[PDB]
């Protein structure tokens, strides 16, 4: 089946910076012709650590990026929402709708993105056990939804710290699609960039749907996940190692 | 003066908040000394099942919190879950609840502060103790000058939540702390025979104040029945957490 | 009933240090006698994180200063072993054999301390839930102990990091008396003394038979735990506050 | 060359030694390329219960080893629990294994580098990966010269282990590294499902070799009997292993 590779920017920097990245991600995606690429941004970080650090430019300025991205490169969009009314302006441009992994039990939100018609892709919160997601999916089914995705992101290991078990990749596929988040999952909560592609080849080798992956020309310099943003000439060369273990481990990829 | 919320877990009715209403007002004239804030949710918003109750809606919830408050005189808090349901309840509600997951979220920080109303954030089980202090500066830059933080335990594996006591004097740097007894010992996705042990330990290491769900009959409660406490044992446990501190006040290091 | 205070610096540092502290743990004994003192100083530390850290001055040695104390003051006295051989020598001289956490699970030396006739008292290990306790006390009553100690001292939570999860004293009361160690639970494997009084309230705010402290005259100086070991010009206000939480928290202590 | 270490749990039986110390050898004949080394316990010695099978001896059990060695020229490996172990152990074993608890005992890792055999120290649940830089420094400072790391779950939450993959690169700093896909997915105080999924990432991540127990009939193990991988399914696994580590190998960051 056709795998995900969800990429892009962490926050709408400017109009600009989204058409530079959006650039790299249609030629790759020319040349992956057996991946689906979603191109990825978010109009606005709801929950920054310091009330000083970068929010963004507003919901209407980032719908409007986001779907000049779509205009000029034909890729498909993901954004994520924080409140019930974001999801039907979002849903205009938005294919896929981002649920927050704070926000993954907040049954409002997810049932204002199922209604929509979009697709639905829930961060699994870093306090949830991975059986647990199975409830978050009837909600969205009950909601409406007929296209769901839960996103690996990382579990809450004493202070700090994120441990990604993987054990959970295998359980989330009972219910729905699986996305491995290769960037927040090294992020120390309040990272560690040398453990981005170590992790995501464990992902493929695994087993998931596809992979997230947030990635900036120059990421010392973004508002936002500047320690983990990968580089964005680093992207073609990840995608083809895990297309490549990808292809390899497949035979052996259980049967849910 | 030491602080005591307490009330029903959901709004279920206004009949329920009136009963467990009385009952609080009478402590409250008993214990003199202590500041009893009425509590209960209008709104479940993030029950595990889309089957399970949630409530009858915000405007009927702050109807019934009025008549509580109206009735017997007495504080009020409940917690809202999007920036719009702040300035409603801020009509009501003494102190306005900021939930647990949502202790993030910026919008709904600054929508409660700007109420002028006080704020009560519970610290998200994701969230370390020094990591509150981010949290009271939105508050205080939102305008909030009344601010609480409420222990409700940390992620310790999976299903399960541990209360780390150190929380306690690292949070009171900035804001005034207190401890939720009930969510605490709760299993997400609880023991009651822990409730009455960790609040014992909460007040001999030093808090604010405490936090307690309480209903008549917590077998037929409508959220979190396994661990809201009949309204008869709440005497016994006041009484016992005011005699400790009463005791240990003494040795409660300075701020 | 009487409680325990097991207190005494961390290592054998010489048979000089021993006395010292011996004689303030003496001059308490006689004010607060509804306290049981027992002596406590490790002849080894088996598992320094360095190969070049202080380690002790033999066994022989270590029991023989130990003697010394128990000559001289009259008190009681507890030490650890490492391997079976250990536990006779050690029981000539200790009231109380103590299993150290990473041994709580090690049959064969849970067996030799209890055939010496000795009380026997286990830290519980770091890994250990308070449930799985049980089986740690079948085994002594199996091996010929007729009177055991379960020691909360933390438990792992994310990497260098403990936590103290109260609802273990009454847990492990159900087949136990059970003590709390006010030094080790707040060190940080791989510590915070600010943290050693409170935690202490918490402990006899909810219930246990006894505490164990570490504490050295000048902690800054000690050659293992100077972070966490107690001064012992201390030692005095913390028992007198502990027995005051006990005595007005003690009503309310629930029946197992 | 690739390691892989396999074997029964438990010394059952000399017998049950021979028939899977066949298969090995068997294995070890078709994957050339590849370091098989057979690994069997002479002793649980921290079972749950005083009442369960903990084997039949030191004695008992190094012989049966050697008769594994001789018969089908396989190296070695078992676990000592108390430093006078070593010594007799050395005898048989290539590889001296140190038990997760006691990889911080000093006495039993300078006991087992002075018998000059290879050591294999399994990671503690408690310990971070960084912190076993000193435990492969006691082993060098004892004169150990082969030394490995084996990576076996970490606490995570009462009665569960969770693997951090972070830790393969982290202790490859310091010594050769090791997978046990047995020990890691069972739940202390495990499901079998769980065990090839995270042997396939170990491989993508990148490790010098990988651990595991199998049995004729794990159903019928006196040891581990829920994570022992039946004997069968040995051969695919390998291949599997090897197939995956020939592609991934080609991004193995460098030490």
């Amino acid at each position: 089946e056709k795998f995900l590779v969800i990429a892009g920017p962490c926050a709408i920097e400017s109009e600009e910076l989204l058409l530079k990245v959006g650039e790299e991600i249609k030629r790759l995606s020319e040349k992956f012709k057996e991946v689906e690429f979603v191109f990825k941004s978010s109009f606005d970080k709801a929950n920054r650590s310091s009330i000083h650090s970068f929010r963004g430019h507003g919901l209407e300025y980032g719908v409007k990026a986001l779907r000049k991205v779509k205009e000029e490169f034909g890729l498909k969009i993901t954004t994520d929402i924080h409140e019930s009314w974001q999801a039907e302006p979002v849903a205009e441009v938005a294919d896929i709708i981002q649920i927050p992994a704070f926000l993954c039990g907040q049954t409002d939100l997810l049932l204002a993105a199922a209604k929509t018609g979009r697709a639905v892709n829930v961060k699994k919160g870093q306090f949830l056990a991975p059986w647990d997601t199975k409830n978050v999916v009837e909600k969205l089914k009950f909601g409406g939804a007929k296209e769901i995705y839960l996103t690996e992101r990382g579990t809450t290991f004493g202070y700090n710290n994120l441990v990604v078990d993987f054990r959970s990749l295998p359980i989330m596929k009972q219910w729905a699609k699986v996305i491995y988040d290769a960037t927040h999952s090294v992020q120390l909560p309040g990272g560690m960039r040398e453990f981005i592609f170590p992790l995501i080849r464990a992902a493929v080798a695994v087993g998931c749907d596809g992979v997230f992956m947030e990635t900036h020309p120059e990421p010392e310099k973004a508002l936002s996940d500047a320690s983990t943003q990968l580089p964005l000439s680093q992207l073609e060369g990840i995608i083809e190692a895990i297309l490549e273990i990808r292809e390899v481990a497949s035979k052996y990829y259980e049967t849910i």
